[PDB]
């Protein structure tokens, strides 16, 4: 899990805890998980992205991790 969240640091230069959701879906494509695009959109459109720019990832390694 560290790992998950190391990347997603790897995907925040500020360390602080916002990336944009193009930044997220690429940190977890690159973890080598095997999630499929519809999947992430659906897992997008429950998280609250496209209306307001940036995401926390804090939100979606938590539910990558429970899954």
């Amino acid at each position: 899990e560290e790992e998950i969240r190391e990347a997603f640091r790897v995907f925040d230069k500020d360390g602080n805890g916002y990336i944009s959701a193009a930044e997220l879906r690429h940190v977890m494509t690159n973890l080598g998980e095997k999630l499929t695009d519809e999947e992430v959109d659906e897992m997008i459109r429950e998280a609250d992205i496209d209306g307001d720019g940036q995401v926390n990832y804090e939100e979606f390694v938590q539910m990558m991790t429970a899954k």
